């Protein structure tokens, strides 16, 4: 039947009353009242410069909406995909199975890409845009979006997009009357890694994570494509990495599979960056090469963090051509990466002195077979493997590793330099290396396993209890922990940060509920840094959980859906 | 392209071995290995009489697959029903997008009902079953199901559905060849409890929570409709209360729909038992009546444990025509149910106490305003609603309380008794509340916080940190948790045990990842009893989560899918 119920803002909170019939007052939807009793409406993000929402709501109707593209370029096919997708957005603001009257204004989108030809990711790239609404005659309304790039635009498009409210009460399709806004993010890099190895996701959820992704401005997915476990990337010059190292002949990622990934990606501003982890963090794929050892070595608590274990043998100059080949396929299909991930974590000392052609490589080389002349391999590895990335990608490009043993500040600079190496860092916000890599002018990409690590409180996955890194990560952690107060004066060496899940309990089936809506809460302060709390963006982290679902996304929930629609009645 | 690994058991462990074409060796499947190197195969619940499988495979024909039902009678659509549902069932072990070649033996599978009208959930129900499988003449199989009851009839079809494995090597459809099976539940009640009342659930949902609870022979779905977030169950006889009750006119269960989730469950031996929570945990949709008191009482916590705060007033007469309505409207859709759950959780004295109303009625009839005299009202109140409720069904029959203040053992006898009251513990396991019931008589069903409460180990949905019973519970521990260890000498009076999934954060998007396949731990936990712990059962959960997954299910993941193709590398 019909909703029975009104709201109205007292004290920045909506307040359930009785829709009663002997009023002369408006009733207002749910979402009518949110969107100008909340500061910043129904936006996710909030803008960081102007957020001028005005006061009233004009009814619109949803087959009057036109787009127009006024500057011609490169980007053509681009912007007219990101103009095509608006209808759609839009109608997420209508709940499923409800219909809005086909009456109202119509709208007009006014589309300026100030650089029409520049399509490229970039740390530099401008993410910026200018968003303006306003009447325009009797009868229609004016939406215009400036933007600097591509990027800029289909970013304004998102925004614009969430001032569209459904009026329940009255089924009509409302929009934000008069509007300004001006924003751009605060850092360029806000990624989610995503590991396809542990276990498989299928293309369409990645797809899926991708659309997600851009509904909140999130621009970087980190694939995490190769591991012990699994190699589903498909190599054309060496196959037999993904014949013998998929976990079953369908459960892979084909050519022509990464370059659907890698412009549905561009068309929504998402960059896809490939990973491929060496020299640890390899196994399945390379048997019968003689170039990894400890390979399903027992006890594995000896020779891994966790099974199966399995290292690449650096003194194995095949392995070189194995590397060019790898990185030559990754780099034909991942074509809009800027930046390389070349993994490096945690790298096991036992492991490699375990082998006698390594041990033998060491002693002719004048090197002892303690703990640091490891440390001189992994360099001798690594030296190499940059070589090949540079001659696969066609050109030097910033790589990145993980913090470890390695990248260890006090020693970083005799192996890498910080104009060629970001280190991405999984330590505590805490730790005493992430200010000791700032003060050597290292970039820094967050992903604090105490903040950012979206895999951790469950089961464990070996043995019993619960996973290494529990407890669970709330959303309200994710929002709080914030890169300018870890990185202080050298905030501006912070690239960004980015949500890790890894997949040792993880895949196709659980990915919607590991990402969203916790993703949401980095997407926002990697956007805006904001200098409030997690409390002051709650209501309209509970909306834009509702729209992950609306866009049929299996987000987390994360309150009773009355606390929702009874602000200020569920705190502690 | 094609599977290039094979299987072979080696002291009970599958090991993946490169499928050399230069063997005489035929080679197997990862699947069809399991089925014979684990001692109980691919089964869940493990059976708990015979349990032969014999040593054998046999191709089948997917589509000469025959139901034969040898005895007709009441049940007769019920078992028509089970039967088209079994090739379907069968498909199950076919990977989709695979195809299985359509040659091999015809099957036969003979439905053998001993008592072909009966179709009464009840808690003496007979769930036995026998299932044999042989080959019959030169190119057909004899698959024979015999039970005393329809319920066991279709338990034994979700057994033998379970002994065909898809062999991807081949692209056969293999059957197990030589069976013997026995088969019958230790506990009558295995249950799940959905809170429909938190957080709204399609009704869809509700369906394919039924399906996989079939699938692993849970046989009793726990409907926690009401609480005081909302009303969702569609009362004709008092419509305000859903009107002004429910989420949204959408978020509804209309007495169409519930009586499709119970002719669905009784289907697949499923009892939807309902629950109406009374006196506490009521709120939206008594508006206006003058039913309740505290209503959204602030500050919340000196009223209540949860926001909102709600408690009926048991003092107005009014109340129990309105009890009566609802009971009477539950009893005509619910119409399965041998059993009505009554709730009576965390009733607050200081929310009575605030009441004019209630004082002045308390004081005229010769009680104090203490913590001891509140109890007499609410035995007041349980014995009215009580008395409404076996009006309503149209005969006694038992009600479940949880465990709380009034059931407390030293005095419970006071206000209940053994005969007409089962007592739902979700104290810890521990509890000496446990033995003091069991030794006054009392039969119980065993939620126990620590090791069945679905909900916990999440962010918090007040303030920050993790929901109230972090961490998360694994399934390891909800398998290893035996009512037979809690109960000792009084099993018996153990009627089962009841996963509980408390929606306060959990609804349509997360229900397939909350429960699966934690609850197939309780399922064999409940079915079998076994003197084994979980590592023993480890590799078959393992099999379990990924039929769920086939079946469309969204289950949580467990382990790496490389630890479920290489058993015994992942252990701790
Ligand atoms: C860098 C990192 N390397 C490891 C990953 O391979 C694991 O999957 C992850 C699980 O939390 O832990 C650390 S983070
Ligand atoms: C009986 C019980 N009553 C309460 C429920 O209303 C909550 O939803 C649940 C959350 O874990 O905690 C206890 S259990």
């Amino acid at each position: 039947e019909d909703v029975v119920w009104r709201w109205s803002c007292d004290n920045g909170k909506c307040v359930k009353l009785k829709n009663d019939p002997r009023s002369s007052e408006p009733a207002l939807s749910l979402e009518a009242c949110k969107m100008f009793c909340n500061e910043y409406g129904l936006l996710w993000p909030r803008p960081t410069g102007e957020a001028d929402l005005g006061n009233f709501l004009s009814k619109i109707n949803l087959n009057s909406i036109e787009v127009k593209i006024l500057k011609k370029g490169a980007t053509d096919d681009l912007m007219e995909a990101a103009a095509k997708r608006f209808k759609e957005q839009v109608s997420l603001a209508i709940p499923r199975g409800s219909t809005p009257k086909l009456t109202g204004k119509a709208v007009d989108v006014y589309l300026v890409n100030e650089n029409p030809n520049e399509k490229a990711f970039s740390l530099e790239m401008d993410e910026s845009y200018g968003l303006r609404v306003s009447p325009s005659g009797a009868d229609r309304v004016n939406a215009t979006i400036t933007a600097n790039s591509f990027f800029g635009m289909r970013h304004g498009l998102e925004t614009l997009s969430q001032l569209f409210v459904f009026d329940d009460i009255r089924d009509h399709l409302l929009m934000v009357r008069d509007v300004n806004i001006s924003d751009k993010p605060v850092y360029p890099y806000r990624g989610i890694l995503l590991d396809t190895a542990r276990n498989y996701y299928s293309i369409e959820s990645i797809k899926r994570t991708i659309e997600a992704m851009a509904a909140v401005k999130l621009n970087t997915f980190h694939w995490h494509i190769t591991d012990s476990q699994s190699f589903p990337f498909v190599t054309t010059k060496r196959p037999n990495l993904y014949k013998f190292g998929a976990l079953s002949p369908q459960k892979v990622y084909t050519k022509a599979a990464i370059r659907e990934v890698v412009r549905f990606g561009l068309e929504r501003g998402v960059r896809v960056l490939p990973e491929f982890d060496a020299p640890a963090h390899v196994g399945e794929g390379w048997q019968d090469t003689d170039l990894t050892v400890c390979f399903k070595a027992e006890p594995w608590k000896s020779y891994c963090v966790e099974p199966p274990c399995g290292q690449l043998n650096p003194t194995k100059d095949e392995l070189y051509q194995y590397l060019e080949d790898i990185y030559s396929d990754m780099a034909e299909v991942f074509d809009t990466t800027d930046i390389f991930h070349m993994g490096g974590d945690e790298v096991s000392e036992a492991c490699w002195n375990s082998s006698d052609s390594i041990q033998n490589f060491m002693m002719q080389n004048r090197w002892d077979l303690d703990k640091e002349s490891f440390l001189k391999l992994w360099n001798y590895f690594q030296q190499k493997a940059q070589d090949k990335a540079y001659k696969a990608f066609g050109k030097k490009l910033p790589l990145i590793l993980w913090t470890s043993t390695l990248t260890n500040y006090k020693h970083i600079d005799d192996y890498l330099n910080k104009d060629d190496y970001i280190i991405q860092v999984w330590t505590t916000g805490v730790d005493p290396q992430i200010k000791g890599l700032l003060e050597k002018g290292y970039r820094l990409i967050m992903s604090n396993y105490d903040a950012l690590y979206f895999d951790c409180g469950y089961g464990a996955w070996v043995g019993a209890g619960n996973n290494w890194c529990s407890p669970y990560i709330g959303w309200q952690k994710v929002y709080d922990n914030s890169p300018a107060v870890i990185a202080l004066e050298h905030r501006d060496q912070v690239l960004g940060g980015e949500a890790a899940l890894w997949s040792e309990q993880s895949d196709t089936s659980t990915l919607d509920g590991r990402l969203w809506p916790r993703a949401a809460a980095l997407a926002e302060r990697l956007w805006a840094e904001p200098a409030t709390s997690w409390q002051d963006a709650e209501y309209r982290m509970l909306h834009i959980r509702e729209r992950l679902v609306r866009m049929g996304i299996q987000a987390e929930s994360l309150q009773p859906e009355w606390c929702y629609q009874n602000e200020g009645y569920c705190y502690s």
